[PDB]
């Protein structure tokens, strides 16, 4: 992958691989939103940072997801070569945005667009922070200075508050725990896992028969390693659903989020 | 990726992505293995197979891995080229072996090896079987004819006995289970799924300190979509090795049996 000519925004290619694909033969979401991370990744690493930056590193700062929301229109087959340009934003005192875009290499179509909310925290405490007084000039010659948005229209899905689901749930799969497979390499559960945890109490008849939009999803709070977790769903409605990870003894929400699917 | 000159092998280059490396900043074993079976497919895809030949796909008969061994002398690093070569041999009616060689792009070095040893089942009745000599004609020229062997140690480990672990294990990891990203598109559990429910049941001291070098594991029995597992672990034993068993944890029934060997980092 490479910045792009003005140095605001990062592009790979990535060609599906046999293990990445459900049945029908195209790639999964948690497949895609491991594509997201990655060139979310190539892109820290090609402006120097890593997503920490010098000031951050020295008052023990991290950035933490609050929010992921994906729209897939059509799922790259195996095989076929998925390009992703990814952009970051500044959102002042509140946090930080990166962006998403993907598309058919081929025919230069877009199958699909990511939005993601970041917040600092304190990694020691774990206490949220806001964006420092300014000193966060850091990082902003390396956003686009006029907004650019994966979802531009006003009042749109990507910001919709997002209610808590009462018991009990239509659904559920219980006692969920993470493997070493679901942590990444400072041993934390990968913001991808939560994606998978929440799909999982979906009825297989549903996943069968529809295709995974939209997927809208807060992080409230980290599944350590050696926690269980309950995933609860319950249909709102295409077919609508709501979803609530939480611990499977005293029932502290982890996410909550909603999907949408449509008839294959 | 592409066939080899000779067109009787395949080479196929990976960049290590973020997600795929564990606290070593280096590739998991599990990442290797996914590797393995990604080059595995672009081979059986460069030679019109599916991996059925015309005959399987009547017969309804499937390629299943009986046994998987892998030695890693070197993970390689976040965003490090890997270089991977993959060909089969028919192993005559007993069945086929795949092997792979693993190395550094840059250096040229063999950082790996691997083999597996495939039997024939009919989909449907899960029956084991001899391979016919019409099935073994269609696919004998895509194999080099003198045997080539990643393992060609008189005495290797790769074809070594395994016994079935007594109870009382000294470590296990109860009632795991798979989720949907542990399914292949046909909606059976991923062969890699077992390693990792196999290396649940090691100490995390052992991987906070050792590095592993050797997993032998075979395949008994197929875990289904609802069916939860146990995983045990004994010490056999600078050089940590341990006994494995996996088993499904209502009547105890065995899907598979390894060993691993770990040397201190
Ligand atoms: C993730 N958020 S960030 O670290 O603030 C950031 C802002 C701009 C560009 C990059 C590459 C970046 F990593
Ligand atoms: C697993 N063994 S195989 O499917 O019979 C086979 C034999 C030779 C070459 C290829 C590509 C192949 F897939």
């Amino acid at each position: 992958g490479s910045l792009t000519e003005d140095g605001l925004s990062y592009k790979e290619k990535f060609v599906v691989r046999s293990y990445e694909v459900g049945s029908n033969k195209t790639a999964t979401v948690e497949t895609i939103a491991n594509l997201l991370q990655e060139v979310g990744c190539n892109h820290a690493q090609s402006v120097g940072f890593s997503a920490t930056t010098t000031t951050m590193r020295k008052l023990h700062l991290i950035w933490v997801t609050a929010r992921m929301h994906i729209e897939i229109y059509k799922y790259p087959a195996w095989g076929d070569v998925v390009e992703i340009e990814t952009w970051c934003q500044s959102e002042g005192r509140i946090g930080t945005r990166r962006d998403w875009i993907l598309k058919d290499s081929v025919t230069g179509e877009v199958t699909g667009r990511a939005t993601s909310k970041w917040v600092m925290m304190n990694q020691d405490t774990r206490r949220l922070q806001k964006v420092s007084d300014d000193v966060r000039d850091e990082y902003l010659v390396f956003c686009p200075q006029e907004p650019r948005l994966a979802f531009p229209e006003e009042n749109n899905r990507s910001l919709k508050k997002i209610p808590k689901l009462e018991d009990p749930a239509q659904y559920s799969m219980i006692g969920l725990k993470p493997r070493r497979a679901d942590l990444d390499m400072n041993q934390h559960v990968n913001n991808v896992t939560y994606i998978g945890w929440v799909l999982e109490s979906i009825p297989q008849e549903i996943v069968d028969t529809h295709e995974l939009q939209v997927i809208t999803l807060d992080y409230r709070r980290e599944c350590q390693q050696d926690d269980v977790v309950d995933s609860l769903t319950t249909t709102t409605s295409d077919s609508q659903f709501l979803h609530l990870l939480r611990l499977s003894g005293d029932g502290q929400e982890i996410n909550r989020g909603t999907t949408l699917w449509r008839k294959k």
